C-alpha cells in the first residue's frame, strides 16, 4: 500500500549543506605563553628541574602560541595537587570540572551562532556535540539540550575522545544529516577543555611536555542547513566533499590514554613529516575531479597541531605564506583547541574576508579546503565552497 | 565553472538504507543466570551479606534471564580484587581489559557479517562502531579497521560511551550515510563488554545490584547500503524513518559515570513506567502518517533493558504476547548486551521468520518498529519495513 520511494523523496533535502551561522566562546582566564614556562614549573612545583625548564621554555618560544584560555587556574590547580603531578590518580577530579565546563563553553558558543543565524531554536532538528574532554551518560549532548532549550526530539550525536582531527569529522557528519533531511538544520558544538590533560613535566616524557605548550580551551558552534531560505537565512562557506583516511606508516604516533591520572598525550613519530608527506595524496583525492592542481588557488584551514605542521606543509607544496594566515592567526591567539581549532580558523577567515572588502568568505576565492589531523594518524579532508560577499 | 547541483546530484544514493547482513558474536565464557547469585557472592567476598544475597536472588529469579557471556571468569576476577568491590580504583584494569576485547569481539560479529553479504571488503565506504564499554585514541573504530584489513579512507564514526539506546543511534545514523552517498556501504559494529560494569554488591545501592543481574557481553555487525544489486546484494530489513526523543519527568532516570573505580550504574526512576507512558506519543509520531494504529499489525523490536519493560509496554498496548517474542527470546540467551541487544533481536526475528517459512524477514509482516532505550531517558525508534521471503 506505502510508497517508500515516495516517502524517500519528500524525506530528503536538496542542495549542499551549507555553515549558516558560526559563534565561539573560551573560559575567561587568558594565559599569557611568554610567561608560561615559570608559572607551569612553579605550580608544578618542578623549578629543580633545571633541564627541564630550558626545554620547555624552548618549546613555548618555538610555538607560535601567543596566549591561550584555561578554565584551570592556580586556585584550582592548589586544590588539585594529584593534577599538578605528572602522574596521579585524579581522574575523578578531573570528570568533575569537565563534566560541567564542558556543556557550559558549549552554550556559550551556541547561544552565539543562533543569533547570528537569527531562527527559532525550535527549528534545530539535529545535535552534533564533540569533546576530547571527559565523558559521562547522558552526555554533553544531553546536557546541551537541557541548557539550551532545545526540543526534546532533536536527534543528538555525541562524538566523544575523538581527538584533534574532529573538526573535520563533525562537518563530514552535519553534511549528511543536513542534505538527507528536508529542513533539517544541525547545530554543531566542539567544546574542548584541557582539564582532563594537564599534568605535571618529566624528564623522560618530552612529548607530553609539547602538549602542555601547545593545547588550549575554548568551544566553536556551527549551524548547518541545505536549502537555505534566501534572504532569511545567510550561507557561509558550502560543504561539497569529505575524505577520511590513515597515513601509512604512521602507526602509534599520537595516542592517548584515559586512565585514573586523567587523559594521558603520547607522540612516537614524525606527525609534521608523516602530514606533509601525505597531504599532497589528500589534496589530488579532493581535487582532481574539480580540474584544480594549483594549490595557492584555494583558501586554506588547517588544523594547528603544531606550528612544524604548517610550516612543513607550506615547504612542501610550495604554499604563499599567506595562505595559512587565518590558521596561524587561531593559533597564536588561542593554540591549539583540538576540534574546535578548524572552525575558529573558519570564522576568522569569513571574518576577516568581509572586514576587508574581499568578495568571498573564503578570501576572495571559490573553492577551499579544510583539514584536520589526529591520532591514527587521522586526516580528515573538507572540500569546501566559498559565498559571495 | 564547476556545478555544485551536478556535484551533489551524482554523488547521492537514491533509495532507502538497507541491512544487507547481520553477524554476532559473544564472549566463549558461557554465565549461567540459575547458579549466578551464588557464584556472583563468592567472587566478590560477600557471602556474608545475607539479606543483600536473597534480594539478588530475587533479582535473577525475576530477570528472565537464562545465560549472559561475559568475558570476564574466575580466573580473571582472583587477578583483580579491585574490580571485586563495589567501589575501588580499578579504571586502569578495566580499560586494559576493553581495549582489547571490543575490537576483537567486534571483529569476530564483522567477519560474519562480511561473509554474509559476499562482497570485498574494500567496498565498505564506511564503519560506525558503538560501545559503552571503555574509550581509548586511536579508538575501537581504528582497531577494527586494522583487524579487519579494511581500506584506511573507511570513513569512520566512533560512537563511545551511549549507553543502551545506541542500537536505535548507529541505525539512524547508518541510515543518512548509505543514502546520501551513492555507493556507500556502512559496517556497523556495537561491542559491549561488562568488565567496565562489572562491581560487588552494596546494599545502599540496590540500583547498580540490578546491573550485575541484567548486563552481558556481545557483539553485532551489520552491512548498511542503498540501492542494492539485485540478485547479488540480499536486502534483509529497510529503514525508512528515524527518530530520538527524551520523556518527559525523567530527568536522572539512568545515569552511569565513567571513574577511577570503572563505570557505575544508577536508577532514580520508575524506567518501566516512563518507557510505558511515553511509548503511544512515539508510536503515533513513527505511524500516524503511514495511516497504521493497530500496533498488533506491525512487527516489533524493543531493547530489553529489563523485563519489566518489556512487560508494561506489553500491558500498556494490548500487545498480544507474542509480538515480544524475538526480544524476550534473547533476552534469556544473551540478557541485556546494551547497544547490540536490538541487532541480535533483528538477526533473531529473521532467522525465525526464515526458518518457519514466513512471507517475510518481519515475522510475515510488513511495517515494524524497533525502540532503544537508555540514558536521558532517551528513547530511540526505527521504523522498519520487512522483505518478502
Amino acid at each position: 500500500m506505502v510508497s517508500v520511494s515516495e516517502i524517500r523523496k519528500a524525506q530528503r533535502a536538496e542542495g549542499p549543506a551549507t555553515i549558516l551561522a558560526i559563534g565561539t566562546a573560551n573560559p575567561a582566564n587568558c594565559v599569557e605563553q611568554s610567561t608560561y614556562p615559570d608559572f607551569y614549573f612553579k605550580i608544578t612545583n618542578s623549578e629543580h628541574k633545571t633541564e627541564l625548564k630550558e626545554k620547555f621554555q624552548r618549546m613555548c618560544d618555538k610555538s607560535m602560541i601567543k596566549r591561550r584560555y584555561m578554565y584551570l587556574t592556580e586556585e584550582i590547580l592548589k586544590e588539585n595537587p594529584n593534577v599538578c603531578e605528572y602522574m596521579a590518580p585524579s581522574l575523578d577530579a578531573r570528570q568533575d570540572m569537565v563534566v560541567v565546563e564542558v556543556p557550559r563553553l558549549g552554550k556559550e558558543a551556541a547561544v552565539k551562532a543562533i543569533k547570528e543565524w537569527g531562527q527559532p531554536k525550535s527549528k534545530i532538528t539535529h545535535l552534533i556535540v564533540c569533546t576530547t574532554s571527559g565523558v559521562d551518560m547522558p552526555g554533553a549532548d544531553y546536557q546541551l539540550t537541557k541548557l539550551l532549550g532545545l526540543r526534546p526530539y532533536v536527534k543528538r550525536y555525541m562524538m566523544y575522545q575523538q581527538g584533534c582531527f574532529a573538526g573535520g569529522t563533525v562537518l563530514r557528519l552535519a553534511k549528511d544529516l543536513a542534505e538527507n533531511n528536508k529542513g533539517a538544520r544541525v547545530l554543531v558544538v566542539c567544546s574542548e577543555v584541557t582539564a582532563v590533560t594537564f599534568r605535571g613535566p618529566s624528564d623522560t616524557h618530552l612529548d607530553s611536555l609539547v602538549g602542555q605548550a601547545l593545547f588550549g580551551d575554548g568551544a566553536a558552534a556551527l549551524i548547518v542547513g541545505s536549502d537555505p531560505v534566501p534572504e532569511i537565512e545567510k550561507p557561509i562557506f558550502e560543504m561539497v566533499w569529505t575524505a577520511q583516511t590513515i597515513a601509512p606508516d604512521s602507526e602509534g604516533a599520537i595516542d592517548a590514554h584515559l586512565r585514573e591520572a586523567g587523559l594521558t598525550f603520547h607522540l612516537l613519530k614524525d606527525v609534521p613529516g608523516i602530514v606533509s608527506k601525505n597531504i599532497t595524496k589528500a589534496l589530488v583525492e579532493a581535487f582532481e575531479p574539480l580540474g584544480i592542481s594549483d594549490y595557492n588557488s584555494i583558501f586554506w584551514i588547517a588544523h594547528p597541531g603544531g606550528p612544524a605542521i604548517l610550516d612543513q606543509v607550506e615547504q612542501k607544496l610550495a604554499l604563499k605564506p599567506e595562505k595559512m594566515n587565518a590558521t596561524r592567526e587561531v593559533l597564536s591567539e588561542y593554540g591549539n583547541m583540538s576540534s574546535a581549532c578548524v572552525l575558529f580558523i573558519l570564522d576568522e577567515m569569513r571574518k576577516k574576508s568581509t572586514q576587508n572588502g574581499l568578495k568571498t568568505t573564503g578570501e576572495g576565492l571559490e573553492w577551499g579546503v579544510l583539514f584536520g589531523f589526529g591520532p591514527g594518524l587521522t586526516i580528515e579532508t573538507v572540500v569546501l565552497r566559498s559565498v559571495a560577499i
